[PDB]
């Protein structure tokens, strides 16, 4: 009854590893010790800066990031922290200045730990001492930034052919960019015989964007919008809900290495086209949710500054928590099936689902009319999600997008005036260069 654990979170999301993104030149928010039992009239703690844990956290998570510069972060009341009895919590402000001349598209670290505890709080390890803040300045790159917590966009391309700068068709009256997440669909898991391990497989349409990111993929993140690969099933006893935790280990580390190596912003993980495992092979199991939340968190543990989603399809959806992490530490976002909105799992939020999924290419799943705008945001829905535009198709799909984004923005969607084809970079005219 004596041991009252403590463990470090930011306040406002309550996640031990919060991404901040800088849209402005300060950024406000609480960092919170959350205590097991009721504190007692003499509990006491301050936090501070740890510079020397972001060695121990990069060894851990393989990662690299900088040190934010501690002099643009700073905490009320020199870093105390006032503990209010009655939440079995204390909390401080912590204030992030955007600063001059840090690197583009490069995260930092704050690593914020516990210090100067009393002896009646117990501090079980060093994850629980800590939490950590990854931080970009995006204040260059607000064409996709519609504003603090509006409703923001998700959209797949089938980029076997359509090519993915038909983002930039899309903007409202404004000239904002209407999707902010837009995903590579899809890269394929895939059994690789001469390793006997699952690998990432990219078609020749995936690996020439791929391989052309430069040119065909970056112009978008430039503006603000994050490029997530997706990742399928691909017919044969590999898929993202049968991996064991060594097989999932494995992949995370791939996935992370490819979204490195191509400079993008996280993955999707689509468990659908898989056929049965080999359960004879250790990198598979028995496929359920729990092998894929073990995928999830595994990639969240590989690309912590990176977004990890999914569509709730098949196996990929549903456990909530892995080693004892719930689920809003490593789901970012969650889309549903068309006609349906997802809904949150464990601590998860409605902010991280979807509230209307529309097959572009089919016609299934409804409008972004102004009534369904209104409705999302009635139900706290972080997401709208799209999938399978083609300008060939622009027609039906901007109908789609009438009358949202006034109520979304207070700008509605343009009619489109600019496409591009595939593999080309130029910008055609629509819709004469059709």
């Amino acid at each position: 009854i004596y041991e009252n654990n403590a463990y470090l979170r930011d306040g406002k999301s309550n996640l031990v590893s919060k991404v901040v993104e800088l849209h402005g030149e300060t950024y406000a928010t609480t960092v919170k010790m959350g205590l097991s039992k009721t504190p007692n009239t003499a509990t006491s703690a301050k936090v501070k800066i740890d510079a020397a844990y972001l060695e121990t956290y990069n060894k851990a998570h393989n990662t690299d990031f900088a040190l934010y510069p501690q002099d643009l972060v700073t905490f009320a009341n020199e870093g105390i922290l006032t503990v209010n009895a009655n939440t079995k919590s204390a909390e401080v402000e912590m204030t992030i200045r955007a600063g001059e001349g840090l690197q583009e598209d490069k995260t930092y670290a704050i690593p914020v730990a516990i210090s100067d505890q009393s002896s009646d709080i117990t501090i079980k390890d060093e994850d629980a001492k800590h939490c950590i803040y990854l931080v970009k300045d995006m204040r260059n790159a607000g064409d996709a930034y519609k504003g603090e917590g509006v409703m923001q966009g998700y959209l797949f391309f089938e980029v076997n052919d359509v090519n993915p700068l038909n983002t930039l068709s899309f903007q409202l009256e404004n000239g904002k960019l209407l999707w902010d997440v837009v995903v590579l669909f899809a890269a394929n898991i895939n059994y690789d015989a001469e390793a006997g391990r699952p690998r990432v497989q990219c078609n020749p349409n995936v690996q020439y964007l791929l391989d052309n990111n430069e040119t065909l993929l970056q112009p978008l993140r430039r503006r603000g919008v994050k490029v997530l690969l997706g990742l399928l099933g691909n017919h044969d006893i590999t898929g993202l809900a049968q991996l064991s935790e060594q097989g999932a280990k494995d992949f995370a580390r791939e996935v992370a290495q490819y979204c490195k190596a191509y400079n993008l912003d996280g993955v999707n993980y689509d468990d659908e086209y898989s056929n049965s495992p080999d359960l004879s092979n250790p990198s598979l199991t028995n496929p359920s949710t729990a092998a894929a939340a073990r995928l999830c968190y595994e990639t969240k543990q590989a690309m912590p500054d990176k977004l990890v989603t999914v569509f709730d399809w098949g196996q990929m959806y549903g456990v909530a928590t892995v080693d004892g992490v719930d689920a809003k530490e490593w789901i970012d976002i969650v889309v549903a099936n068309y006609g349906s909105a997802a809904y949150p799992i464990g601590q998860m939020t409605k902010k991280q689902c979807s509230g209307i999924s529309m097959e572009f290419n089919l016609g299934g799943g409804g409008s972004l009319s102004a009534s369904k705008a209104q409705s999302m945001i009635d139900g706290g829905y972080g997401w709208f999600m799209g999938f399978a535009p083609s300008p060939a198709k622009y027609g039906s799909v901007f109908s789609r997008l009438q009358g949202g984004g006034e109520v979304l923005y207070g700008s509605n969607v343009a009619a489109p005036t600019i496409f591009y084809k595939k593999n080309d970079p130029t910008p055609y005219k629509y819709p004469d260069d059709l």
